[PDB]
RNA sequence: GCCAGGAUGUAGGCUUAGAAGCAGCCAUCAUUUAAAGAAAGCGUAAUAGCUCACUGGU
């Protein structure tokens, strides 16, 4: 009855790798290395807010969201 | 030609008083798809709104 949105998944992202911002360039200055262990722990809070078939795809979104902000995942 | 869609993470990250597809910078992934750009124009203070690409019907 009363929704419950998520922090966007930049700002999880960002809680994640601790920092307080993304790089200005996403290519050449990379400024955080997670595991994907994380990035998998996001797209499951992450969950109701997407439209994924299945965690992996989820997970691909939040891969994708990293790369736009200079976020490397292992 | 006309009708209908043109979506979701997400207001991408940065910067910026604001900077939400559309000041500028760096990128341009992914999801759900029949299809739909991290958007080709108009538009807003920033939002909104309208259109285009793209798909279906006729
Ligand atoms: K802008
Ligand atoms: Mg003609
Ligand atoms: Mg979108
Ligand atoms: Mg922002
Ligand atoms: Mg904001
Ligand atoms: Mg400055
Ligand atoms: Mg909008
Ligand atoms: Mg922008
Ligand atoms: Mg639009
Ligand atoms: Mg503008
Ligand atoms: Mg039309
Ligand atoms: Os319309
Ligand atoms: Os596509």
């Amino acid at each position: 009855t009363f929704i419950t949105k998520t922090p966007p998944a930049a700002v999880l992202l960002k809680k994640a790798a601790g920092i307080e911002s993304g790089s200005g360039e996403p290519n050449r200055n990379k400024v955080a290395t997670i595991k994907r262990d994380k990035v998998r722990e996001i797209a499951e809070l992450k969950m109701p807010d997407l439209n994924a078939a299945s965690i992996e795809a989820a997970m691909r979104m939040i891969e994708g969201t990293a790369r736009s902000m200079g976020i490397v995942v292992e």
